[PDB]
């Protein structure tokens, strides 16, 4: 159609421009086309090195989206710059592969033992694998609910405790260590309802093992306390957004600050000490927002991605500082950087935990990008 065509046209012309400015806007930009689109992406904690090599190796947990052929759980190794047949391999390879029944919606490793990877299937089961066992039939099948989902959150502080969101208006909680397994199957320690609609995302508080937050299409943010008795009584409910809320992430350097992304094209800043007053609303995205992640290195900065094909990076510290018109355009002072290297909807992204400022983002066209904005943008 005409609109599709016009759209596709602007996307290319803009991309054209982007690529030309690459050396000016970035310090690192790596593009790579997977054989299949990945809906998930998360960096693994470890870093591998060799003496004499000008690079270190990092790894990502990716997935495949084949609405046909066989799907797999992937582990990709990426070579990253250091302080400075039989030929040298490419900077990106797929070290591990694991047959997975259906697309991989999410895939997160367990903080306590990253050999453990939890998965979100297009089914209603939640799978668990140990990529030390398959070196495929999951090592654990988590019962819990009737619908598909994406929300997935491992609890630090409590080995094994996993949370999940679902299109069936509920949240499940399991103890992966679950005594017995009755045929690789662990039922569900608790099911939190309290949500009028589809639950988009879920996330554990980072310090208090009994707290966690949920987010759903009912336009609300709910804070829960595992200790409470009513599996329908969220200890708190917040009218967070105009549209449906798609995610929430806790600030790594705080025990109160939180963030949420909505279809209302907005990212809301929240403080647990007073969920009655929204601290701020980051605006600029032109379509739905599905991912929001805080920098693992700076308490003041977070990023968001969505359907508008843009990855935004914000800086709380610049909220409110005055800016010069015709500069006061392009966006508010809180918008530190805009990543326009993706040519399709960004499905998910992850901040590298060892290399401050490196981000990996997977797009729907099955493109993967490892990038780092130019130092000057966040320095001087």
């Amino acid at each position: 159609s005409f609109d599709d065509a016009v759209e596709e046209r602007v996307i290319n012309e803009e991309y054209k421009i982007w690529k030309k400015n690459t050396p000016f806007l970035y310090d690192l930009v790596m593009t790579h086309a997977l054989e299949w689109p990945s809906l998930t992406a998360q960096w693994l904690p470890d870093v591998t090195k060799q003496d004499g090599k000008d690079y270190s190796v990092h790894r990502l947990i990716l997935g495949t989206h084949t609405s046909d052929e066989q799907n797999h759980l992937l582990i990709a190794s990426v070579q990253l710059p250091s302080e400075d047949f039989g030929s040298v391999c490419g900077k990106i390879e797929i070290e591990i592969k694991i047959n997975h029944e259906g697309e991989v919606n999410r895939a997160r490793y367990m903080p306590q033992n990253a050999c453990v990877i939890a998965t979100k299937t297009p089914s209603s089961d939640v799978l668990v694998f140990d990529y030390t066992k398959h070196p495929c039939q999951p090592d654990l099948r988590l019962r819990g609910h009737q619908k598909e989902g994406y929300g997935l959150s491992w609890n630090p502080n409590l080995n094994g405790y996993l949370l999940s969101a679902s299109d069936d208006h509920t949240i499940c909680l399991w103890d992966i260590n679950a005594t017995p397994k009755e045929h690789r199957v662990i039922d569900a320690k608790n099911i939190f309802t309290g949500h009028t609609a589809v639950v988009e995302d879920v996330a554990w508080h980072l310090l208090h093992e009994s707290l966690f937050g949920s987010v759903a299409d009912d336009q609300k943010l709910m804070i829960w306390d595992t200790r409470n008795n009513n599996t329908s009584k969220p200890s708190h409910t917040v009218d967070a957004h105009t549209a449906e809320v798609n995610c929430l992430s806790f600030n790594p350097y705080s025990e109160f600050i939180l963030a949420t992304g909505s279809a209302d094209k907005t990212v809301a800043l929240w403080d647990l000490r007073n969920l009655k007053l929204k601290l701020h609303s980051f605006e600029s995205h032109k379509d739905e927002i599905f991912q929001v992640q805080w920098s693992p290195h700076n308490e003041t900065i977070l990023a968001s991605s969505g359907t508008d094909r843009r990855l935004h990076v914000w800086d709380l510290s610049k909220i409110g500082e005055e800016q010069s018109t015709e500069d006061a355009e392009d966006g508010p002072p809180e918008l530190l950087f805009i990543h326009g290297g993706h040519t399709a909807k960004i499905s998910d992204f992850s901040w590298n935990p060892n290399e401050p400022w490196i981000i990996c983002s997977v797009s729907e066209d099955n493109i993967m990008q490892v990038w780092q904005m130019a130092e000057n943008v966040y320095n001087d």
